[PDB]
């Protein structure tokens, strides 16, 4: 159906991969940073925002995932499929879906327009040559 | 963290699982539908509503989870264990996906508080006994 | 009971657990900064502060823990148990000590909210990858 | 630093002095109360009281102490040394959580003022001789 | 005729001379930026500035110079004579479509006042010895 | 992507397509009556028009092309890979760019309304069968 | 009798003990900054200030203690001793001397309170672990 | 430098030095006097006067030279040299310590213009010869 | 006759001297600088400024000596010769050129009194010893 | 990079190229004229003209020029090296030297249009044929 | 008569003694920048400025001793006593006159309020233990 | 540099010569009349006058040349060397310094304009001959 996880937002895809795939944060402090920051706005009964609404999706499809890494692990018989099907299940959308926790975490926490100029910024940087290229990468703050 | 999909929707997880597991339509089906009413809506680039939010996530996480099917289908060797593995998402994720999908696509045709009220009235229908109960099941429809 | 100490004060566990074990002081060079700034605070007969109030029940029981350490150094007899004890005492909690006095004295020392949000922020540039993180840490002052 | 734990309060560790040191409830008692009593007022995101606050701080202390004599029991090797380990941090250093805890519960359930007030009278009886002590000792009620 | 494609748009070749030659990014990591950042404006039916003409020019030619590549590697018999047109296209062409594409891409971005201050900056800290300059090069960032 | 060289303008590739292959002028002629025509405009510091810049790109890409074809020619040292180069990079090419110069130098010199009408009136009389198709040609003039 | 020398100026034995007894400077250098000083106002018959007449008193017994080192050194017969006593006159009142000469002839070059945040900052700074302070330790210096 | 302890008053070494080597009264006897009478204001976080700060600075220091003697005597094992420096200690700064305690407490206790007054009016007495002057010295003292 | 190449300006070749040999760009980079920065007001016929007319001349004898260079490295037989007219030309003349043409460049970038101003505080920097000498040396960019 | 000596005071390098290589003054000759006539005006701090700003660059150019020719003749070896060396820079270098300095020595004199349209009679005089040219050249003149 | 060079202008020799004796510039290099600072205004017959009578006296005092001490090597025969007395010169007049020509030189550069407060900081920052030290001792500048 | 000691002060060194080399009081006398007649205000510490800070320069140089002499004579050995350089710091630097410290302070008493007057007078006195000139030569007097 080609639907855009970013689009609603202001991002696309091609946005998102400015930044490298090993840019982005683990799974684990990513949920850690939204439980510790969000806690309480994702576990309400009203539309904070879409990025909350997003962000409890998404949340909600990665403990799905887990669930089933989980009972594939403690269910099915051959360790070699077992391992591949965890591996997958843990690389391959896990990247999917820390891009999409970095993205409405950092949105929440800084704003849309910061993040996308940031998403600009970051994509000049990274595309500059290693020779020209300043020690200090662009990175979201509220501090000098 | 104990998110719940529809708190901020109006309804829960009991108030779906109130209404029989074998009502809800087919995930194929649902998907053709809401590709036929909301195309435009679900791919166009601004926030509708909080249901389109919803039924966007929820389409990508599908997907993602028909390439899961597809690529452990190509990759796994054993063909007992690809079996295992594409009957245990197409029904236990299946169930809740199209649960989710059904919730969105009629509350996005119909009102919100329409769908609400439809599931209880629903439910209590088919709790009560035959005989006092009226003949035909309640339906949801846009008086044709 | 599922108590969280600095749910009260604006944080978490969570939020505060992004700090690396090297970020925090000693436990003798936070009990010095605590006496040398506020000792007269922390020994006043009156509520200054959550803060204040917090920071006094955590050196208290931070004597205790100490007073613990002593007892056992001159108490038990196999030197194997007694250096376990001692470096257990003085490792792990000394890592939640350290941490729960510097989140208190940082607080009185620069404000609340500055504190909180500079923890957000040194939360970012620790979830980044060294390979692309500023080499300079945040600085708190 | 002379910090005390209940000079904030005013109270003061020679008012508590009055008291004997088996008066005080079991730790398991004292936290069974507090949480029936006031886990809501305890797991919120507000300072209701710095009752509220040294509550659960002391309870966070105790949970740490109890994670410690668990690991003691557990990875110590020594059977006589885990023995007493786990003897007198349940003796020794349960009794001045017994007394902080005690404090703070009975002054959130009744009043700071009726504490102290039930402090020194509870003081006067037991000063009292055997001969004319009146079998009823005092109780907050 | 002696055009020059930056008197039009206030810069000069020997501007455009003066940075390094290996400072520019690549064809294809200035081509994906250009995608992601303004295909919609670069597709779009109207004047939207003469960065955006100029633009769409230089990529349109730059897809007739790669047909051109392909159609020489598959059709000419001489591996020799297929290695060397390449190699000159993507080493001779490539350099001054790097700095096309970029002078565009990055005035679209920034403004063409700071490109072109951009330009006279890094040009004189390269040339400036590096025990009397800044240690970091000058980049272009969009964060504030 | 999928940019269109004439969408700005007005025109499509198949809009731009009613005219037959060989019906536009080499690119020698276009150089020159483009140089002829308005070379101050096209040396000139100023966006002259949309027209001019999207001229001045073709023109300095085309000089470019050649100098191209002529390192080939002076460096390959296979003549059949040699001919067969510069042969594509005239042709292939050359049609492609042709279509460019003639489009820009005709908007510029009778209006882009006028060029429009005339690619549409010259398909239709491309489209009429030879038999009841009149002997005149549809031309822009201003005569 | 227990006095401490600071409350009047507004610290305590601590807030110089906070400090490191190994930065203040020189019981010689800072006898020769009070003298370039403040000679005129210290010899000056008037009240000045409490800076003033706190360091008179000390420098006037700082004489009287090295008066006693000299004594010791010429009319006591062993050497031991004597190497005793001067050490001891030397070092353990030498660091209280030249803490109390450091606090005020900086109280009186900078301002009190200037002095006394300058010692809370240096402490802390000390006491910070060096990845996460300013490189440079805190001075105290009149110039813009 | 040569500072006068006592010029900032208004005395001086030789307008003190009136009063016989003998007339002062003992350490102990001055150290009790200034205690109970003054042990609150000299105790106070404030600078009462110059009086008040002059007498903490000397006890202070008087103190540390008594620690000074007890440590001489705790640790020098030569019992002639200890016995050397605490008689030198208590016999050559006791006067100078005695001098400066008694100035401080009869210019607290009495004023400081009548302890001027006294020390000129003493000065006259002594120096008068014995035959011709009055058997009562001038004494400090606020009863007729 | 005692003329001052920056007496006219406001400098002296004294105020010029403390700057560091290595302080200067190469020639060929202070005339890549002054043609990207200032050739359409170096080609134009109009007096822009003292700054460019200095800078016009120092140029053209630049280019004059290096015709020089060339040509005694064509015309000359002896190959010690040659190396030693060419060495020293390049560099025992062409540091005074270097010096020349990084004032006037930096006076027209930066401002004569802001040039002057940093040349006064490098000086002082410079003759300060380096034990008592920051490390870092004052940049001229403003 | 194309500069011409002589476009910013009207006349130009092909202009000059009217005067015959040989119609110039001695350098010597030049230079002593210019001292002669303007050492107070050269010596001064002041941007008295363009033209004593290029007399100025000129003179200092042609004083190193004579120090490079000294250190030739000096440190260099060959004879005939150091021959070919000091007859190229006296006259090759040289000549272009008697150019500019007669050129600014003359504009300072007569005035520069006074200057320009004798190098245009000059030029007519010298493109007469020698039996139509008069023996009196034209020359530059103040009213003897 | 015991007359201080600086205590006209407000400094002491003490105040100057903060400065190690290394610290002053070479007295070439003092009289270079002073020449080229201030060559119209120590040679104009106006009293400028007291520091520009010193500096004119310090100056043709260096002079005379220069001529002294060329007139010693020239003449008096003898190689080690020459030596000697050129020796003394250049280290004890040397030093003492590079202290004035500095303290000038940097007065009217910075402001004798600027350079007297220099002082201090200089005298702080160089008495700190070299462990407290941070890298930058102070400088005079007019730059940030 | 060419820096003329008196030329803020209205003289020169010229008309510093234009008196006898004998006529200056020795540097001893010289000194003794300046602490005698000015120490306080050369050891105050601010400005007086341009006098004062010259005669203070003054005095600290001949300090500074007087310790030369004394190292001169102790230090080094005993040969006719040390006899030179004492000759030499006492008589070639002696005759400018009392030339300058005679200026400086017979400016402090008797005012700048009557001293440059003197100079003037009592050249012109000394070199009229003696049967045209008043007897007695000029001197300067508070009296």
């Amino acid at each position: 159906m080609d639907i855009d996880p970013y689009k609603e937002f202001g991002a696309t895809v091609e946005l998102l991969s400015f930044l490298p795939s090993d840019f982005f944060p683990s799974v684990r402090d990513l949920l850690d940073t939204a439980s510790a920051l969000y806690r309480e706005a994702l576990e309400s009964p009203e539309h904070c925002s879409p990025h909350h609404t997003a962000l409890r999706q998404a949340i909600l499809c990665w403990g799905e995932l887990m669930t089933l890494a989980t009972w594939v692990g403690v269910n099915l018989e051959d360790p070699a499929s077992r391992d591949l099907v965890v591996s997958y299940v843990n690389t391959n959308m896990g990247l999917k879906f820390r891009q999409l926790l970095w993205f409405h975490i950092s949105c929440l926490t800084f704003g849309r327009e910061t993040v996308i100029e940031y998403l600009v910024s970051f994509g000049v940087w990274i595309r500059t040559p290693p020779a020209y290229r300043p020690p200090n990468a662009p990175i979201l703050s509220t501090l000098p």
